[PDB]
């Protein structure tokens, strides 16, 4: 209800998408976001799609944001987390992609905390 506190389960409104779009754009503009901007190209990693069952990337999240796919903030955070978890599953810790996931994930958490602090019904 309008009287209850905001949480990760609060239904997202059209208004909340202004902040989600801002957060997503900030990730897309980060210099270390290059491994995640688009789906992994099978030619760059021929075994990838036989290992990673649920791929995710920032362009797919942008499409989902445009379609208002996310009903609760938990679902948005889950897709973002899948990007980084897939990266850390598939790649060794010394991979440049893994290093990009470590910086971009804590940047996402910084931005998400700001989104949450600013949110009202
Ligand atoms: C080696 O460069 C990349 C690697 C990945 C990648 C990302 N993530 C998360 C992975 O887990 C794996 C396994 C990979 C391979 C993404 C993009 C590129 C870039 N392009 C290379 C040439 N290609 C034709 C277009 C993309 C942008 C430099």
């Amino acid at each position: 209800s309008t009287e209850d506190a905001m949480t990760v389960l609060t239904p997202l409104t059209e208004k909340d998408y202004e902040g989600l779009k801002r957060v997503l754009r900030s990730l897309q503009a980060h210099k270390m976001a290059w491994p995640f901007l688009e789906p992994v190209d099978p030619n760059d990693a021929p075994d990838y799609y036989g290992v990673i069952k649920e791929p995710m990337d920032l362009a797919t999240m942008e499409e989902r944001v445009q379609r208002r796919y996310y009903e609760k903030l938990t679902e948005f955070v889950a897709d973002m987390t899948k990007i980084f978890d897939n990266c850390r599953y598939y790649n060794p810790s010394d991979s440049p992609f893994y290093q990009c996931a470590e910086v971009l994930e804590s940047f996402f958490v910084q931005k998400l905390k700001g989104f949450k602090a600013s949110r009202s019904h």
